[PDB]
DNA sequence: CCGACGTCGCATCAGC
DNA sequence: GCTGATGCGA
DNA sequence: GTCGG
């Protein structure tokens, strides 16, 4: 309906981002992007599109270009732009951000095979980005999530039968596919007023599903993980491991579940039923606008029921 | 006109 | 060596 | 780049 221009957006975001270092510029576009990808017409005019919100004059104006000719000259030019197109490619390996992607270019690297033959310029996380660079931009099919959740709740269940583990994302949701693994961890002894992560991390790299380590510390963990392999290898994935206090764990469940768009809505809703929810506590507002003491909260329904408002299923939650 | 555009954990850098 | 800033990813 | 106080 409209891929020529959210497309046309996502490449402007992505040179915003990686190159010019605008990052409200790389938003805007996206935001753009989005609110296009999901218009039920297809667009005849940038005025057409100025209507929704996030499209300004200057989106209305290169879409008009578009439109008539097929194409836009900036995008057209910062494409062929040696250095440029360089940067913007090597911020897709993890651990190069916009200003690595710079540095590396400066010096005259410029492509994945450069950056295998300098090893010794990649920090740690750079080098297992570089490593992975393929695997990392996979998708992970449901049914691979749901094996790798088996793997992660008896490892966790068989270090201590206290721990609760939930794998939140999409995934929670039900997407039939997933781009990473997001393990929300908690334990009844670790609360607010109170080596737990350490312990599950060490298990799962006994068993060999952990293999390999972005950051670790006592609250998050960042890694690489696969599933055990006649058949092909699977592709190595991205795992993230949380311990958030057990006070906190529901309003990290919820937040962690999403969507953004759903939790933006659910965060306007308790403001006007008084209340601010954040990712670790639900508190009430005060007549003047002053927040109290974060409420108890027992599980995901618990923060529902205060800003009354009906239980939706993680599988409800799109918006 | 002009400021907001989440916020924070970890790894590593820069300054002292 | 210590402390606070920065880069990065989420 | 866009919105909005
Ligand atoms: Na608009
Ligand atoms: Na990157």
């Amino acid at each position: 309906l409209n891929g020529g221009i959210t497309d046309m957006l996502t490449e402007l975001a992505n040179f915003e981002k990686n190159v010019s270092q605008a990052i409200h510029k790389y938003n805007a576009y996206r935001k753009a992007a989005s609110v296009i990808a999901k218009y039920p017409h297809k667009i005849k005019s940038g005025a057409e599109a100025k209507k929704l919100p996030g499209v300004g004059t200057k989106i209305a104006e290169k879409i008009d270009e578009f439109l008539a000719t097929g194409k836009l000259r900036k995008l057209e030019k910062i494409r062929q732009d040696d250095t440029s197109s360089s940067i913007n490619f090597l911020t897709r390996v993890s651990g190069i951000g916009p200003s690595a992607a710079r540095k590396f270019v400066d010096e005259g690297i410029k492509t994945l095979e450069d950056l295998r033959k300098n090893e010794d310029k990649l920090n740690h996380h750079q080098r297992i980005g570089l490593k992975y660079f393929g695997d990392f931009e996979k998708r992970i099919p449901r049914e691979e999530m749901l094996q790798m959740q088996d793997i992660v709740l008896n490892e966790v269940k068989k270090v201590d039968s206290e721990y609760i583990a939930t794998v939140c994302g999409s995934f929670r949701r039900g997407a039939e596919s997933s781009g990473d693994m997001d393990v929300l961890l908690t334990h009844p002894s670790f609360t607010s007023e109170s080596k737990l992560l350490h312990q599950v991390v060490e298990q799962l790299q006994k068993v060999h599903f952990i293999t390999d380590t972005l950051s670790k510390g006592e609250t998050k963990f960042m890694g690489v993980c696969q599933l055990p392999s006649d058949e092909k290898e699977y592709p190595h994935r991205r795992i993230d491991i949380r311990l958030i206090p057990k006070d906190q764990y529901y309003c990290g469940v919820l937040y962690f579940t999403g969507s953004d768009i759903f939790n933006k809505n659910m965060r306007a809703h308790a403001l006007e039923k008084g209340f601010t929810i954040n990712e670790y506590t639900i508190r009430p507002l005060g007549v003047t606008g002053v927040a109290g003491e974060p409420l108890p909260v027992d599980s995901e329904k618990d923060i529902f029921d205060y800003i009354q408002w009906k239980y939706r299923e993680p599988k409800d939650r799109s918006e």
